[PDB]
């Protein structure tokens, strides 16, 4: 019989946004500011969005975002907090997130709160918000100015370690959060952490590990559940932990730029050890796919441009790599680029992906990260698992000359035993029953599915190598007779401060009781156990903490299956599966079974 269990350890933000599904629709200034090199107008950010409110809105791109090219915006509050996106604005940002409102809309706010404007520090009577005894002068080192070294004299970096640092930051984020901002992209973390730009040279002063995460601890607690946090040019040290401890979307690629294909799967392939690790989003969302899934990090392949392809072949897999991974779906296209390509945005099934919380993983091929091996995992072919047990499967080819044929097989590669019914969703084509996914595609082109498993007796199975790592549990597929590409490992104690772990997300009909199984390896010569929770998106207990007893068997190569009863409540939950400190021994994991 299970007992009960404490918690485990966690080493992610684990906020209702990670928890809840994949990455927010919105449209963002840098298709206007990136070309002009040049802050919006405000009359453009207006025309954008009226534009927005009659057509994408509708779709549900209803955060209107802005974004950098912000040295001149001065005026502040009398607490240092930027009253608008620009000087030359007549309207505040509350004027902005009302207008937004009456269609429908929110504003989303690009601004780092660790940046103190010149201008605040240059008036002694501004003070910190509930420390009148702290000047905004009183929160920077001389001279420790934002892009110092290439010229930047207007944005200082905030010194922590001064009295009403806290207080300043905290507030910051609860400025933006309070004026009804569910969207906070913050920028230029790397430069804040240690000065240096792999692209440029040093660029500022550092600031050191211990202070970037304080900072983000700081942002975190001040955005709580009610604001999303974007983390953008992190150096994602110690793979990712600070950002995973901290934020809800990380950036894994070089800005969209110019956009187009080389932005998008060029410039190069290889890792580096520095901002930005891979260059383009199919190597960038390959390489952090372990970092993804629910209540881990949402994976942010930056700005959809989609005039600024070449085709709309191009087109459709800009949006369908971005949809496979999870990530937010961001449209750049300003209303005088849009042009014929609004379709992109608003295909209802593809968008039914990112509704329903698909998050996709690469195929993976070996253990080994994929900054080591390019080897280890599949850039050219997703797939993830919905709630429902349904799944999403793209298709990839990034030759740029040959067509090549792609596919995912249901048992093989999946590790399903029942095949499904698949759907085409830019054919809005149903293929009917099948084994595979399958398509000989163009170069650049790309394919993606919705494929729904029959269910006998309500019999939903979530495979462990495509749901969501913590805490050191990885992908393997050293021991033979796992059913599809291979299982979780490094289900054992922990390696430092957090506990390994699974989590996957369920969706049944009501509150109540069903039945469970776990398809295990454990030849620890002894039970081991797991500690199991059910949880509402919110973290809110459904069931557990509980040890599941897990019998020894012969050898690692040997499978069994391990019975239980777990409360789910209708709708979603996220039943966690992993390794804590009172646990005994180690399992391996293949899958977990739901009849609801």
């Amino acid at each position: 019989p299970v007992t009960a269990a404490p918690p485990l350890r966690l080493a992610s933000r684990n906020s209702v946004f990670t928890r809840s599904g994949a990455g927010p629709r919105y449209w963002n200034i840098y298709g206007y500011s990136f070309p002009h090199n040049a802050p919006i107008p405000e009359n453009e950010w207006k025309v954008n969005i009226d534009w927005l409110a009659g057509n994408f809105a509708d779709f549900g791109y209803d955060i209107a975002c802005t974004d950098g090219w912000i040295e001149g915006s001065s005026r502040t509050t009398g607490n240092g907090y930027i009253t608008s996106y620009n000087d030359s604005w007549q309207h505040d940002w509350a004027y902005w997130a009302n207008y937004l409102a009456a269609r429908k809309m929110k504003l989303g706010v690009y601004y780092n709160p660790l940046w103190v404007h010149r201008a605040a520090v240059e008036d002694a009577s501004k003070t910190v918000l509930g420390r009148p005894d702290v000047k905004i002068a009183d929160l920077v080192v001389p001279g420790d100015f934002f892009a110092r070294d290439i010229g930047g004299n207007q944005l200082y970096w905030l010194d922590v370690t001064k009295s009403g640092a806290k207080e300043y930051v905290q507030g910051y984020v609860r400025y933006f959060k309070d004026l009804g901002v569910p969207y906070l992209r913050i920028d230029f973390l790397s430069w804040y952490e240690d000065g240096r730009d792999a692209n440029i040279g040093q660029v500022n002063a550092p600031h050191g590990r211990a202070n970037y995460e304080l900072a983000l601890s700081w942002i975190n607690e001040a955005a709580g559940e009610d604001m999303e946090v974007s983390l953008v040019m992190p150096h994602m040290f110690q793979d990712g932990s600070a950002e995973l401890a901290n934020g809800d979307l990380v950036r894994i690629n070089a800005d969209a730029d110019k956009g187009g294909w080389d932005r998008l799967s060029g410039m190069r392939q290889n890792w580096q050890d520095a901002w930005p690790n891979w260059a383009n989003p199919f190597c960038g969302f390959t390489g952090w796919s372990h970092r993804n899934g629910r209540g881990q990090l949402i994976l942010d392949g930056d700005f959809m441009r989609a005039s600024t392809f070449a085709s709309d072949e191009e087109r459709k897999t800009m949006m369908n790599l971005m949809v496979a991974a999870g990530s937010p779906l961001a449209i750049a296209d300003t209303y005088q680029q849009i042009g014929n390509n609004a379709w992109v945005y608003t295909n209802k099934e593809v968008l039914q992906l990112n509704a329903d919380g698909l998050v996709g993983k690469p195929l993976y091929r070996s253990a080994t990260p994929f900054s080591k091996d390019p080897g280890s995992r599949d850039t050219e072919r997703w797939a993830g698992q919905l709630p429902d047990g349904s799944w999403g499967v793209a298709l990839f080819n990034r030759s740029d000359t040959e067509t090549v044929t792609k596919t995912i097989d249901f048992a093989k590669d999946l590790g399903l035993a029942t095949g499904g019914n698949v759907r085409d969703l830019w054919e809005h084509r149903n293929l009917g029953m099948d084994s595979r996914a399958t398509a000989a595609l163009a170069p650049h082109a790309s394919a993606i599915f919705r494929v729904t498993p029959p269910k006998m007796h309500g019999t939903t199975r979530y495979p462990a190598a495509f749901a969501a790592w913590g805490g050191g549990a990885g992908f393997n597929y050293n021991h033979p007779g796992y059913d599809g590409n291979g299982f979780v490992d490094g289900l054992q104690a922990g390696s430092g401060s957090a506990d390994p772990l699974v989590t996957f997300a369920v969706q049944v009909p009501h509150r109540g009781s069903y039945a469970i199984r776990y398809r295990y390896a454990n030849a620890t010569g002894d039970t081991s156990t797991m500690t199991v929770t059910a949880e509402k998106a919110d973290r809110s207990t459904v069931d557990g903490p509980v040890h599941v007893s897990f019998p020894g068997l012969a050898t690692w190569d040997t499978w069994g299956v391990a019975d239980g009863t777990i409360t789910l409540d209708a709708g979603l939950n996220l039943v966690t599966i992993g390794r804590g400190a009172t646990d005994k021994g180690a399992i391996n994991l293949n899958w977990i079974e739901l009849d609801m």
